[PDB]
């Protein structure tokens, strides 16, 4: 198969997981057997703008995994004005993949994948980025985790073998008209809804027009059928709540039962 150097090291390709745009991304393995993530950029026509986002994501990328392995890893990186390759942790599946897979979730499992969740976006959020965009996809499983992978500056991959508004918490809808952390936690209780109820909130309005209008109606209100884990209950509530003012905030969330209390009640 096609191979790739990256600073003076060959991995063979896999398979490709992923593209977007004018790039793509690879499982690949390395010298050793051991097997990773490549994702490669092709600049040669990338306007300074597209440029200076992928220059971003790789600073930040270098920055905020010091601070958490919950983020995805990068670990060697070349770029030159013709081409980026990233070196980074590869993940199994992301999760829209495998929640889409309708095979239900273990409790114990789910309160650990939003810890980890909530880890990712409250360090993010630690640095002044808000994702804005956040959606199952952007999360990979890896070693029993989620890790965060697209911080929703450079444009979002697909996966090889369209995309969805279900997320998309109301402010961002009122804003447009001639930005807050709150606006991730609305998306964040969408993914962990899903994560509960089989759907996310508005899953069913399969109209899109519908669907933006109930996400900002103040008197359409998002069903919570009664579940054994009545914190996770709260949870979910208090993330879906549309008054951005009103809505939970991260730091919150961290103190709250479902994650403190690992007995679920
Ligand atoms: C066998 O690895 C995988 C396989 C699948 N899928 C999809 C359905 C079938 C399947 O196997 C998904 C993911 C992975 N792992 C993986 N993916 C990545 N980008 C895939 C895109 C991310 C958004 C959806 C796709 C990166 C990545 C970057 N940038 C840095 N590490 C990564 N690790």
């Amino acid at each position: 198969n096609e191979c790739i150097s990256v600073k003076g090291r060959i991995y063979s390709i896999l398979k490709q997981i992923g593209s977007g745009g004018s790039s793509k991304v690879f499982q690949v393995l390395n010298e050793k057997k051991q097997i990773y993530a490549i994702k490669y950029v092709n600049l040669e026509e990338a306007d300074n703008q597209t440029l200076d986002s992928y220059r971003n994501e790789i600073a930040y990328l270098n920055k905020l995994q010091q601070h958490s392995d919950k983020i995805i890893r990068l670990y060697d990186y070349e770029i030159t004005d013709q081409y980026i390759y990233m070196v980074m942790e590869c993940g199994n599946i992301d999760l829209n993949s495998w929640l889409k897979k309708k095979k239900s979730i273990d409790p114990w499992e789910r309160k650990s994948y939003w810890k980890n969740m909530l880890e990712a976006v409250h360090t993010i959020h630690q640095h002044g980025i808000v994702h804005s965009d956040l959606k199952p996809a952007n999360f990979l499983i890896v070693d029993g985790m989620l890790k965060l992978i697209d911080f929703g500056i450079a444009n979002q991959m697909q996966p090889d073998t369209v995309g969805t508004v279900n997320y998309m918490p109301p402010e961002a809808i009122k804003d447009m008209s001639s930005i807050s952390p709150k606006s991730d936690v609305w998306s964040l209780g969408c993914i962990l809804y899903y994560m509960t109820y089989g759907k996310t909130p508005f899953q069913q309005i399969i109209n899109q027009i519908s669907k933006l209008h109930a996400i900002i109606d103040p008197n359409h209100e998002i069903e919570f059928p009664d579940i054994p884990e009545k914190d996770l209950q709260d949870v979910l509530k208090c993330c879906l709540k549309r008054d951005p003012k009103q809505r939970i905030s991260i730091p919150e969330l961290l103190a709250h039962p479902y994650v403190q209390i690992q007995t679920l009640e």
